[PDB]
């Protein structure tokens, strides 16, 4: 019966060569994992609406106005690439593979352990005896139909533990509700405290409710008991590991060399703009690498910071990612930043409530904007830009002196093309559930891969409730007896990938652990310390270059 | 004015078999099938803030 | 967000660009979110009484 396990542990990575250049990666993880009895017997309905902020004039970005649906489950969804691959393996696929994708994976439950926390004096102290409980039991349940709303780990950065030889908790599972909420625009010290600021009472046609009793058939298992799930399959496409560095500048053929240099300091020379053969878009005699017609379109402007407010309240609206350039300009390419915990990857050795944040730069150098540098004239084009025939970014557009064309211009024409925004090795979100639209989004900031099928379904779990020897409904009594949980989780992703080959003479960047220094590729950064303290730092995505043309 | 680029000019005529039918006669067609997609009879909630 | 009443103008002629409509929300922004509007006769669906 009870009293013997029913699992194995494996967490490593298996490289299967299946020769033409695709490789099947299997990669095992397997944690222990941390459940405490939930403190919400039942299905809140918690209102949060902070107000220490969106009453303020100056504060609108700070609006966390919504009402959630706190539910007595936690969940196990561990899509993390940090909770998977290790840290050397991903060095190794990203300097290798020139594209990856995912397959199938599954997922197991073995060694349920139960076990309840009684009080007992000790010389006039109270310290706590742990006891097994057989008779215990946990409740499993994997909503693979997505009769709930998805709730992605990343999206809140509480998945699983990156740390194999360390336990984690799971993280508890909440979803949106439907709540009218409204807020006023207001500058700095606009005239009057700010106008609406109220939360909203519950729809008849948005009410959105459901249950786990109701929504999943959940698998009563003990101690001895053990769980596991089908072969899960994958239908996203596969994400090219590879940069562009082509500009709309650099495509078709060059213009002739009429000068050759003589020496390794001077360079050469073009043929007459005015007498050149070309095409350009401009019924001028002239022409340049500026005004020479493309093939298509290399990235495109995108609205700086365009917070579009709607029934739900304001947001800021997302924008894909790029490269940054010599513009230096972050938050206007979509430079996404994080802020992830110590069971995430922070040092635990920084003590303290302040986690660890990074600003993700893009490698698509191709698509990359500069906003030091945008600008437009006037329809009658000519070489002389007028004071009044051109739109630098130093226009003040809307009695504004800091907005300007730049942080309102959407250039995303049928001529638009961009690449993927690499996915991060650590606190990196994998896969995504598909928008229920007609029209959804070309692609996910959250995650390079999209189910274009179904979803994975996310794992959910919870406490068997232990009650009491007394207990009453009608009379508020809801005595449970203080237990806790701690299971195993088994799951393995395949995905299979293809690797590149050397084409080129000059040697092309890769990812290398340069000595303990001031060296960002330090070896420290991913070693153990004195104490036993680590951290996980995001890895470079991407290294070998790609030709766009 | 009319332009001899865009000039579109149809006539039923010469354009589709004119069936010609009386009193004691009658028509019918064929059964056309439709390949557009399905459209979801349900609303979305859901903002960006949730 | 979409250009509200972005008249556009062509060789045809100027025209009201189409815009997918969607909730109003609070902000009570009909014409602005492209709450469409119609207008039918009695043999489409009016009282015959008016």
């Amino acid at each position: 019966g009870v009293g013997v396990s029913t699992g194995s542990y494996d967490n490593q990575t298996h490289y299967r060569f299946l020769g033409d250049g695709w490789v099947e990666i299997t990669a095992l993880a397997t944690r222990l994992v941390h459940l405490n009895m939930p403190k919400s017997e039942n299905y809140c309905r918690i209102r949060v609406h902070n107000t220490t902020d969106t009453s303020v004039k100056g504060n609108m970005a700070k609006d966390d106005a919504h009402e959630q649906i706190w539910t007595p489950w936690s969940l196990v969804d561990a899509n993390a690439w940090g909770v998977w691959l290790q840290p050397s393996d991903w060095q190794y696929i990203c300097n290798t593979m020139s594209q990856l994708n995912l397959v199938s994976l599954d997922q197991e439950i073995f060694n349920v352990v139960l076990k309840t926390v009684t009080e007992q004096d000790l010389g006039g102290q109270a310290i706590k005896i742990y006891n097994a409980d057989l008779t215990a039991c946990m409740m499993v349940a994997v909503d693979s139909n997505n009769i709930l709303p998805y709730t992605p780990a990343a999206n809140s950065m509480e998945t699983l533990g990156f740390y194999p030889w360390k336990p984690t908790i799971a993280s508890p599972y909440r979803y949106y509700f439907c709540v009218d909420r409204d807020l006023s625009v207001t500058y700095e010290n606009q005239e009057g405290t700010v106008e609406h600021n109220v939360m909203g009472t519950p729809k008849g046609m948005n009410s959105q409710f459901f249950t786990i009793e109701n929504t999943q058939q959940i698998t009563l298992l003990r101690t001895g008991d053990e769980f596991a799930t089908g072969t899960y399959y994958f239908d996203t496409n596969p994400v090219k590991l590879t940069h562009t560095w082509q500009t709309n500048r650099q495509l078709g053929q060059p213009p002739l060399l009429s000068t050759f240099p003589e020496a390794d300091t001077d360079a050469g020379t073009l043929t007459a703009q005015g007498s050149r053969h070309g095409t350009t878009q401009m019924g001028v005699n002239w022409v340049s690498e500026a005004i020479r017609t493309r093939p298509a379109q290399v990235g495109f402007c995108q609205p700086h910071n365009d917070f579009e407010a709607s029934r739900a309240g304001p947001f800021a609206a997302p924008k894909v990612p790029a490269d940054i350039t010599q513009g230096v300009d972050k938050e206007a390419n979509g430079s996404v930043r994080y802020s992830y915990g110590k069971q995430h990857g922070e040092n635990w050795a920084s003590h303290g409530p302040a986690p660890e944040r990074y600003t993700w730069d893009e490698t698509s150098f191709g698509s990359g904007r500069d906003t030091k540098d945008g600008f437009i004239q006037s329809a009658p084009l000519v070489v002389p830009p007028p004071l009044n025939g051109i739109l630098t970014n130093a226009n003040p557009i809307g009695t504004k002196n800091d907005i300007h064309f730049s942080n309102v211009f959407n250039s995303y024409g049928p001529l638009t093309a961009f690449s993927h925004p690499s996915p991060v090795y650590p606190q990196g979100q994998i896969w995504d559930k598909e928008l229920d639209l007609e029209h959804k989004p070309r692609l996910h900031i959250t995650a390079p891969f999209v189910c274009k099928n179904n979803a994975p379904g996310q794992m959910l779990v919870r406490l068997g409730p232990n009650l009491t020897d007394q207990y009453d409904p009608n009379g508020a009594t809801l005595s449970r007896i203080v237990t806790y949980g701690t299971f195993f989780w088994k799951g393995k992703l395949t995905m299979r990938a293809k690797l590149r080959a050397n084409t080129t003479w000059n040697p092309v960047y890769q990812v290398s652990a340069e000595d303990n220094g001031n060296s960002y590729m330090s070896v420290t950064k991913w070693l153990p310390t004195a104490t036993g303290n680590m951290q996980s730092v995001p890895l470079i995505t991407r290294p070998v270059a790609r030709n766009t043309y």
